[PDB]
């Protein structure tokens, strides 16, 4: 098959860009089975500054130079690298900001940015902090049994709870309501992005996307999409007969081009999708590191108690004072950047660092590989929150990209950091975490989708009182 399915496969050779030999039709996609985080790390070690791979026929150029990264993510964002990976079959979800393209993305990002400011976070803090209470008592009921706790169920419930309450102003108590159609629908998001036959065919043959769209085939759970879209239209219609949440802000902006009713539903769903799995995973990763580093956990516990004595309820200003908590979260996101990488598409032919890249090619910023580079991080595999202390050198924002950077960065980063810090404060005020004989040590990572532990994180949870 040396001449069937190898049409673009000589591009990087003619450019002088190194990279592993692709296979006909598949390209290098078989190398994804070990995990994208592992593939990016090994390619970085082997080839250095730049390497090229093929997703089927699609050329993929990875770059690690901070200056080139700044060029792709900031300087030429609106001019060359405005979109990400080519859109798959998603139906009306194509207007969600995470999947919008070109001028449609610019308008929707513009309309939504007032919702995600630090000012808006301050006003919404009390709504968010209320869900720390549900998290603590959920954790208490499971800790009271003396039996080790599976964190993914607790923090998965909190993650779904807090993002749903911030979105629609309703507490769903996910852990204790598994028959709720909303809870059952949203859990189906956990199976997204796996390298199943349909997903693999879309990456290999992106020209099949209009076929699957015409067949009403989607990468999202269609039933979940239809329920949430119907639930959104039910909630706005009920409000037509002083609410502070994501939905109300979008409704008000709609009554102030404007957001379409379909576009509003896409954003509402995508906010739940974005905050659900990622926030839960980082929270579970943080506690593994705290349990396996009790000195860090006790030092963090000391800072919480010094800022909020007598189990004081957290305030926005109290969180800003917790320097070590910021260091712990930052270092957890260095070790486990759950999105693994950043991706952009060349909207036109472009010269990247003196290399010609054809229109349509993908550029990858390997966040995970850059996060584990010993060139930038002393003992890169060690959990050391001390890297992010003000007594060290400034962190390069193009090397450390857990939320991306530039105009296309994570719009919900502030809210995500807040959601995680609040949860960490509450549980650490009440509980201490230590490993048991069931704790996978050292931790091993999965090989598909978002960064996730290969086996669920299980820990012994002891009340401080
Ligand atoms: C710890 C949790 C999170 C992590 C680690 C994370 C990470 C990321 C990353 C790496 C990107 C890609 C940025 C790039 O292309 O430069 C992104 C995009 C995005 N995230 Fe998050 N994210 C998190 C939570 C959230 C939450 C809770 C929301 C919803 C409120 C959200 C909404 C979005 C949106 C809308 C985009 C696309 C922005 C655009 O296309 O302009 N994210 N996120
Ligand atoms: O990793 C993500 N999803 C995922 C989940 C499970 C397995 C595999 C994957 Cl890839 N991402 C992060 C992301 C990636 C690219 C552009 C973005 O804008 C954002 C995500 C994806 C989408 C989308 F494209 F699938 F619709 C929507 C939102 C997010 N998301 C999560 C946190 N913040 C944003």
């Amino acid at each position: 098959m040396a001449l069937y399915g190898t049409r673009t496969h000589g591009l990087f050779k003619r450019l002088g860009i190194p990279g592993p030999t692709p296979l006909p039709l598949l390209g290098n996609v078989l190398s994804y089975r070990q995990g994208l985080w592992k593939f990016d790390t090994e390619c970085y070690k082997k080839y250095g500054k730049m390497w090229g791979t093929y997703e089927g026929q699609l050329p993929v150029l990875a770059i690690t130079d901070p200056d080139v990264i700044r060029t792709v993510l900031v300087k030429e964002c609106y001019s060359v690298f405005t979109n990400r990976r080519s859109l798959g079959p998603v139906g009306f979800m194509k207007s969600a900001i995470s999947l919008a393209e070109d001028e449609e993305w610019k308008r929707i990002r513009s309309l939504l940015s007032p919702t995600f400011t630090s000012g808006k976070l301050k006003e919404m803090f009390p709504i968010i902090a209320q869900y720390g209470d549900v998290l603590v008592r959920n954790l208490r009921r499971e800790a009271e049994k003396g039996k080790p706790v599976t964190l993914k169920d607790i923090f998965g419930a909190y993650s779904m709870d807090v993002i749903t309450g911030t979105s629609f102003g309703v507490n769903i108590d996910s852990l204790n309501n598994p028959q709720d159609p909303f809870v059952e629908s949203t859990k189906k998001f956990l199976k997204f992005g796996f390298l199943d036959p349909l997903f693999l065919s879309i990456i290999l043959f992106p020209f099949l996307t209009p076929v699957f769209e015409a067949l009403n085939v989607s990468l999202f759970p269609k039933d979940t999409i239809n329920f949430l879209s119907k639930s959104v239209n039910r909630m706005k219609k009920s409000r037509l007969n002083h609410r502070l949440d994501f939905l109300q802000l979008m409704i008000d902006s709609q009554n102030s081009k404007a957001l379409s009713d379909l576009e509003l539903a896409a954003q509402s769903i995508i906010f739940i999708f974005a905050g659900y799995e990622t926030t839960s995973s980082v929270l579970s990763f943080t506690l593994y590191e705290l349990a396996t580093h009790p000195d860090v956990q006790q030092k963090l516990q000391k800072e919480i108690d010094a800022v909020l004595p007598n189990k004081a309820p957290p305030t926005y200003d109290a969180v800003v004072q917790m320097e070590y908590l910021d260091m712990v979260v930052n270092e957890t996101l260095r070790l486990f950047p759950v999105a693994i990488r950043l991706e952009r598409t060349c909207k036109k032919d472009v010269e990247i660092n003196g290399v010609f890249i054809p229109k349509g090619s993908m550029v990858v910023i390997p966040t995970y590989a850059l996060h584990h580079d010993p060139k930038y991080w002393t003992e890169p595999e060690e959990f050391r929150p001390e890297r992010f202390s003000k007594k060290k050198d400034s962190i390069d924002p193009y090397i450390y990209t857990p939320f991306g950077t530039g105009p296309r960065n994570c719009i919900g980063m502030r809210f995500a950091l807040m959601n995680m810090k609040l949860a960490l404060i509450r549980v650490l005020q009440n509980f201490s975490f230590k490993p048991c004989k069931e704790t996978q040590i050292p931790l091993k990572l999965d090989t598909q989708g978002l960064l996730q532990p290969e086996k669920p994180i299980v820990l012994k949870v002891d009340s401080r009182d």
